[PDB]
Order: C-alpha cells, then sequence, then structure tokens
C-alpha cells in the first residue's frame, strides 16, 4: 500500500523529467501517544465549532419565512441547520491556563470555520486568565450586535 | 461538588438562554498522559516568563537606584525602600537563543516575548538573535551588550 | 562547557551594570524523548528538500549552457548541483493523516528552502486526505510549468 | 455532578415555568445491552458519513487545482496554500450500493446522502444505483464514471 | 555560590572603607515548611490580584474603539489585558475568620496591584465577620462607581 | 532496488541505440570499515564549515546599516545567518600531523564553501608543522582585513 504509491511518484519523475521525493515516517511506541493526543484535540476543536456552525444556521431557518423539507413522508416539518459557515460571525474565548493544550483546541477550531466558506476576517479571539472568567467574558463579546455564534473553551478535569 | 465546572456551565447555559444566541461550550479531558504533557510544557513557559520577569525589576532598580527621585516609604514610617516596579515601558531588550533544542527553547522565548508586551514592553524594541549552539552566545551576547539602546539581555541555554 | 557561558556573561554584567540573564532548561527522561522526536522529524524534512534542491540545480545546469567547473585543472567537465535555492519554484504534497507528525516535516523543509536563498512566495503546498491520493495530486501539480520540484509527504507506519 | 444531565432540567424547568407550556422531557436509559446497539449503529453511520466527505473535498480540490484562481496563504507568509473546502454546493454525485447485507449498507447510503445535504448539495443531483452484489459494481460503477454530469461515485461493498 | 557573594562585599569593605557585612541563616526541617507555607499563599494573593487586573485592562479595551494586534499571521483580532494596574480602583473583601492566614492574602495582593503602577489610594479594604457575608458585601462595594475589580478571599475547605 | 536501475537502462540503452552500462561494487568488511570512517571524516569537516559559513552571515547582518527581516505578524526583529557563502572570503589552518587524515577535513569543507556559492578565489589555506603552532598562525590570518572567517584543524587525539 505503501511501496505503490513511491513507485507512482518515481514513474513520474522518469516521465516528467523533475525531481519528485517521496518520503514516509517510522513512529516508536511513544510518538504514536503524542500524535494520538494532538488529533484528538484537533477533533475536540472541530467538533466543538462545528456544533456551532449548525445552531447558527438553526436559527437563520428557524425565524424565517421559508419551511422546508418535511419528513421521510410528507405533513410533518422539519427544521435543521446547514453545516454552511458563510457570512456567519464568530467569537472565541480561551483560557491562558495550559495554554500548550488550549492552543490545539483554538486552532482545530478556526480551520473549521474556514473550510466551510467562513472567512478569517468574521473571527473574534479572546483570551482570558482563567476558566472563571469565561461566562463573564463571552457575554461581553455577546453583546456586539455582529456576532452569531461564541466558542467557549475551557482547561479541567 | 468542583464549583468551578459546574459554575461555568450554569452561566453559559444562562447566557445563551438570556441573549438567543448559540454559546457552544467545550472542555478538555486528559487521562495521565497529556496531563504529564501539558504539565511539561507549562512549566517550560513559566521559566521563560521569570527570566525576563527578574531583567524588567532589575533594569527598573538601577534607574531608580541612580537616579534623582524620593521614593515612598514602607507604610509611612519614614524608611525609604527602594525596589523595581514591574513596568517595562521604555526599556529595551534583547533576546539570544541557540537552535540547538529549538522545539524547548523556542517556548521559552515565546514566553518571554509575551511577558514583555504584556507589562507595556512594546514591540518595537524586542531584538531576538539566534545562534547554532550554546557555545556561540558569549561573543553575540557581548555585541548586543555593548549597545547603548539596550537595557537587558536574556539568554538560554540548551539541555 | 556550560559554567563558562554562564561565568563570560556573569563578568559581562559587573562590567557594564546591566541585567545580562543566562538559564539553562532541564529535562526529565519524558520531556527528553519529546524533544528528540521532534529534532528527529525536523531533520526528516531538513534533508528531504534539501536533495531536491541540489537536483534541481543540476537539471537546469545540464540543460543550460555554462562550464562552470572543471576537475584538477583538466579539460574534463564535471556538472554539480549547487545548494543554492534562489530561484527555484518548489511544491509540497503532504497528507491531512496524522497531521501532528506530517507538519514537522512540511516546517523543516520550508526552514531549509528559506534558509538557503529561497522566498515563501516561490513555495506551493497541497494539502490531501490521506496518502493514498498523492499521486493524482502531484503528477497534477508537478505537471505546471512553473514547478521545479516537488516533496511529497506520507503517513506515518507502524 | 454531571454538569450536562443537570443544566439540561434546570433549563427546561425554569422554561415551562416561565412561559407556561408543559415541556415534556424524557432522556434514554440503556443497561450494557442497547448501548452496544446504539454503538454499533452509529459507527456504520460514521462510516458512511466520512466516505462521502473525502469525495467533496477531493472534487473541490481538483477544480481549485486546475483552475485559475489565486489562493489565500497559511498566515500572510505568502505560501500559497490549495485544500479543498468541504461545501458541496453544485457537486453532483453518484452512489452504488450491494442489497447484500442491506440493513447495514443502507444506514451507510443514508448516512451519506444526509452528509451531501447539509453541506450544500442539492438533492436533485444525487443518483443511487443498487445490485444484487458487490461482484455488480464495476460495470455499474462505469456506467456512472462516464457521465460528463458525474463529478464523484460512492461505492459500498459488503462484509 | 554563597562564598563568592561574602568575598565580594569584604573586598568593597576594604576598597569604600565602610562597614559592609553578609549574613545568611540555616533552616532546620520544620522551618522550611514554615517558609513554604508564607510563600505559597503569598503567591495565592498574587495570583488572584493578578487575575483582576488583567479582566480590568481587558474589559477597557473590549469596549475601546481601537482594535489591536492580530493572530500568528493576519486578518483575525485578537482582544487580550496588560498587566498595567495604572488608574485602576480596587476593593478587597477579606474574612476574619482564620485572619492569622487571610492576612498573608491580603499582604500578597496589595504589594502586586502596587509593584504593577497602583497606588495605594485607590485601595479599599473590607473586613467581614464570615465567609458566608463575602457576597452581600462586594455587592456594596460594587455598588460604588470608584470601584473596577473586586478580590475577594475566604477560608474554607 | 538495486536491480531496477539495471533494467531501466537496458531499455533506455534500446531505445536511443546507444551503450549504457550499469554496475555494482561489492565490498568486504575492510573495506566497509575504512571508507565509513572517510565519509565520518568528511561530515566533520562538512559541519565545521558549516557553523562558520552562519555566524559570518550573522555578523555581516547584526551591524548591517539596513533593519528589516521583522517576524511573521510581530515587529520584533529576528537576526539569523543564512547558509550562503557567497561574497565571505574564509581562511583555513591545517597540521602536517597526520595529513593523511587532516586533508580530509580541510578537501570536506572547501567543497561546503564552493557548494554554497562560494567561489575559490576567496579560500585560502595555510599549513604549519604542528598542532602548536595553530594559535600563532590562526593569529595572523585574522589580522588580516579581507578574513571574514578561520576554520582550524588540529592534531588526532
Amino acid at each position: 500500500n505503501a511501496s505503490v504509491v513511491s513507485k507512482g511518484l518515481a514513474n513520474l519523475s522518469l516521465e516528467l523529467r523533475k525531481p519528485v521525493s517521496f518520503d514516509i515516517i517510522t513512529a516508536d511506541t511513544l510518538e504514536q501517544a503524542i500524535e494520538r493526543a494532538g488529533t484528538k484535540h484537533g477533533n475536540k476543536g472541530w467538533e466543538a465549532a462545528l456544533s456551532a456552525i449548525e445552531m447558527a444556521n438553526l436559527y437563520k431557518s428557524l425565524r424565517g419565512t421559508e419551511h422546508h423539507h418535511h419528513l421521510h413522508g410528507s405533513s410533518i416539518e422539519i427544521y435543521e441547520g446547514k453545516l454552511t459557515a458563510e457570512g456567519l460571525r464568530f467569537g472565541i474565548v480561551a483560557s491562558r491556563f495550559n495554554h500548550t493544550l488550549v492552543d490545539r483546541l483554538v486552532e482545530g477550531a478556526i480551520d473549521c470555520i474556514v473550510r466551510h466558506g467562513g472567512r478569517g476576517e468574521d473571527i473574534t479571539l479572546v483570551r482570558v486568565p482563567g476558566a472563571w472568567e469565561i461566562p463573564v467574558a463571552a457575554d461581553e463579546l455577546a453583546r456586539k450586535e455582529d456576532i452569531d455564534a461564541v466558542i467557549a473553551f475551557g482547561d479541567l478535569i
């Protein structure tokens, strides 16, 4: 499975007369734990931002003047939110405590908004000393009329 | 029973209901291995945080000690006290780091730059110099120290 | 070795009367290993891009007309690829699978290119979900005229 | 002590009192056997969710790679990045499934259709083809792939 | 490490012709625990006041008409509070119960405000019988329009 | 791996009707030991010259009139040495004692300067009878105004 791609690139190098390289990495027992720790936190930030895009679009359609697809048959309205973060302004609140691991969640939540059609100019990040100040900082962000969703990352347990 | 994780959840939940905006609340979950990595990372961050903090205090102490300013008293007992304020406003600093073991010493540098900026230090006044190894530090540090527009020099080794 | 550097800075601080400081970061058995993995991955991407720079220069010399060097004063012509990456356009293909360790390779390769005179404007990065779609991504990118080399990084094994 | 089941009960109870409308709140209760069935069901749903998700990314990657569009940068360092947006708007897809073990593969198909629709994919553009077994897939998949109005093809086997 | 400073002061005495002394203290197994107990509480008061200076400055910049430094790249606004307690009025609420240890926190939080550019004339201290009266006493302090942050010290657990 | 090249060249020779020959060399235990020692010495000289190139560029930019190359986003300026030996003049000091070994170090360093864009006219080699004449000999070279770095190799130990 890994040897075939090397052969394909090798044949490509001779065909196009360009230097095309290929390299892999062998992992010991420890780097696998390090790699899995990073991916797990990245997914948690990815899912946290994803749950906010759906809710933001749900409010858009729930208060809309246009009803949509019914149930498996008909005569039963269904409301749900699309995963399209286009034109939505977000706000992220993170705690400085344990910043070596909280920043993984923030990076894993920014690209999720970006890859779903959202531009970085509509993202506002706020950092707080600890988890205790999160509710009172997210309150001030929500006072802004240019915010549609708030994502908060803590560090406990 | 945590008194911290419970109150933060109650506050955010009421915040969303009262303002009618979704507030996605997610926390971390580590089990005996990410905690060790996290504690190792923050230990290095604090190591470079306090290294740049003492330089600010000493730099202000020299300015106040040889300056002409009637200082305050301990409590009003007329015993004047000389101490260094933790306000790096107007101070210019220079950092020397070795790229050997750069995956760790860069956290020391990053944890020292924000310590200067948050205390009022402007970004225009921080100069960073990188060297292949610790054996190159003394000559590089000597060059920065002779400059008149440098109030402190911070160096980080390798281990 | 670590003491003479500290003593030299101590004398320098006393001479100039300013806070010259020096600190060494300790390391337990665990954080030593994570540092060793980081350096290993960084070097792996460093040499990966280093070979591409040499090969790109060699092909540019063969196609060109420059009798630059000779061997020991003899009339024979020895063709060699310099390690100056100025004026070369690169393309990097990386798999997002296990992006924690793969990103170490990507930054190492970019660091090697920029330190050898290369520019950031001439680097093109392509991300793919896995390693099985690298060849289709690579040959689509490699056929572009403004690409002098292509570097591909797969996912981890074992 | 759950921080999730407690806050949801408090919010709904106050919601009914403040609005004077009954809010029947019922949750699930499983003990070591429905949990295994539930986890088995959601594992298949995610299996077909990501299968259709990678097709969207690859389809957009090809369009952007061979297209004439100045792409954005990593952070502003001028290194342009090519990546596939997860917006299946305007893409047309074709799914081939085998009715062998239809009680499981239909969850894969159902978990892939909603993944396309929720990401903006219109329902008019999804075409589903069923075959008696996996041995009929290659010819059926070949017929769909040759169509010009097909941007991706997804197939599900049997086991 | 300790002998060199004594030699340096000794040479200074001969050079300047002034009596310059130097003294150290040797600690047994118990005074080390006593010393560590005092430092640990002093840090807790130091950190508690530090977390209030940052939040007070965060409100100043969050409601400001001037946006500041972006993320590691650009196009993403970041809001954070400087550790400059200049011009900020504070209020401290402490409980008389266990006053032999609560006063350590108060002293460790007053100098933190002082060493960061804050003058003592903007600090208001209020003492209460027990921890139960802290929320209702901090409420009255916050009613004052000349208060920007409230620090509360209890004694339980 | 080793045989695939032979098959590829055979097809290349047939396609162009031109002689193309490939062959490998078999080594016993003794020749393997001596050849890895020679490569080890070459790497040692390569590393020694590489550090000199970087340090020479660092000082050149450190005292340069121009100020640029700021950090990404922030306004702090980073000083670092590029690995481009173009325009730099070097000087190498080697001892005749154990010349069979030192010459590999010298040759392993000359190519490193040349392969990084350094001309051969800027390299100056100086040979001394032994390592005990290096300090004075290196001192004389350093005083020259057309020398940017000095590399010295000692005797075996």
